[PDB]
């Protein structure tokens, strides 16, 4: 209804793995980035490409796949080996069809979370369920970059939150119909589903190691919105005349935390800059059906006001359980950022990044009712 799945939520159900034979030249380069980058040939291959019309991408999953391919080539081309030797101009034969496909999908021409997590996965055996050991990513950047661990655990955290988003309708039917036990059961189910997502987030440490992420994988996830290396943005040759700035693909582009902010009345959604607006800016990097889900959610009556006006220590307790699960997620997430960003940057905090994350948690903490 809003491109949300029952089993995988904001994730794309069974992504396409193949593009039509017309696009083999893209697929070949995208599937061999680790070789081509290491050998210092990637840029030469990109420049030798021909302009390939997007006209033969006629279904959504194949356009999704084509954006993942083009997004990964774009990251590799711009940054190269990550040795500070950057390219400031995306060649015309890639930039035009990429920008055209991105306009059709209503996404910025940069690699986003919906590309490299939500659409970048396959089941090893389809008859066996969605667990790490039975899944693989579709593209990677450098050997030992831990893209498989980072992407798949993100996805598995995404899939765990999915089992909460399917209760969200029932929360609202229950409020409407003055249905006290249902609403209390429903909020409990959400809190327990947010709790299972926190368990799943623990799998990060045995599939990603801090140095691979911080010094290899992070390079190719970096964008050009306020980045000293491309002080002015990127030139999408033959599509726009002046450079453009787009944010690098943080997992901050996930809709999961915002979905439950909006549902719980937590005013991250609104507020003061350097915080509420970064979360608003980050909405522009999410698929359009998902942008709409978040907006429709706000239009709904407040759950926090409903629960507040009922003198019901039961409803207040279940609502607080959901608030408390959210606070744990961001707290654990603060741990994750320390190990995978701060200590490695510290070994050759110092960035307000932590004040952003901490601010967001404190807001979540101050929404507790009782
Ligand atoms: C595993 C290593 C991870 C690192 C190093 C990391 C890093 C970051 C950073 C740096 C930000 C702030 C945005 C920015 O400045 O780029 C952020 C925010 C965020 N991250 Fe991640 N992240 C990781 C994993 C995850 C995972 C698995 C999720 C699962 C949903 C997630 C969800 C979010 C969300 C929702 C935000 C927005 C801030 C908020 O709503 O609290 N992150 N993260
Ligand atoms: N080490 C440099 C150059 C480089 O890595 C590179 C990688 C793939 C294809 C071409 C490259 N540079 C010049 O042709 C860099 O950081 O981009």
């Amino acid at each position: 209804a809003y491109h949300i799945d029952e089993e995988v939520g904001f994730a794309l159900p069974n992504p396409q793995e193949n593009l039509p034979d017309f696009y083999n030249d893209w697929m070949f380069i995208a599937k061999h980035l680790p070789d081509l980058i290491e050998s210092g040939q990637l840029r030469e291959r990109v420049e030798k490409l021909n302009m390939l019309s997007i006209d033969h991408l006629t279904d959504h999953k194949s356009q999704r796949l084509a954006r993942l391919v083009l997004g990964c080539i774009t990251m590799a081309y711009v940054w190269g080996k990550g040795h500070g030797d950057v390219r400031k101009v995306l060649p015309r034969n890639i930039a035009v069809p990429y920008c055209q496909l991105s306009a059709a999908l209503e996404l910025p021409p940069i690699l986003v979370y919906a590309d490299c997590v939500l659409a970048n996965w396959k089941k090893k055996d389809p008859n066996k369920p969605l667990t790490y050991e039975n899944m693989d990513v579709l593209f990677s950047f450098r050997d030992g970059d831990c893209s498989k661990g980072f992407f798949l655990v993100s996805l598995l955290v995404e899939i765990a939150a999915a089992s909460a988003i399917k209760v969200i309708p029932t929360v609202f039917k229950a409020m409407q119909m003055q249905e006290r036990d249902t609403l209390l059961k429903a909020l409990l189910e959400i809190a327990s589903c947010l709790e299972k997502a926190l368990q799943v987030f623990h799998q990060i440490h045995d599939h990603v190691n801090p140095k691979a992420f911080f010094s290899v994988l992070r390079i190719y996830l970096s964008g050009w919105k306020g980045n000293p290396q491309l002080s002015d943005g990127l030139v999408y040759e033959g599509f726009w005349e002046d450079p453009k700035e787009f944010a690098g693909g943080s997992a901050g582009q996930s809709s999961v935390f915002q979905c439950f902010d909006v549902l719980l009345g937590i005013q991250q959604t609104a507020g003061g800059g350097h915080a509420a607006q970064f979360l608003q800016d980050m909405r522009r990097y999410m698929p359009p059906a998902h942008r709409n889900f978040l907006c429709s959610l706000e239009s709904n009556p407040s759950v926090r006001e409903f629960v507040l006006s009922k003198g019901d220590a039961g409803l207040r307790e279940a609502y607080d359980a959901c608030v408390k699960a959210l606070v744990s997620l961001r707290s654990y997430h603060l741990q994750i950022v320390t190990k995978y960003i701060l200590i490695p940057a510290s070994q050759q905090g110092g960035t307000d990044l932590m004040n952003f994350l901490k601010t967001v948690r404190s807001t979540t903490e101050k929404s507790l009712l009782k």
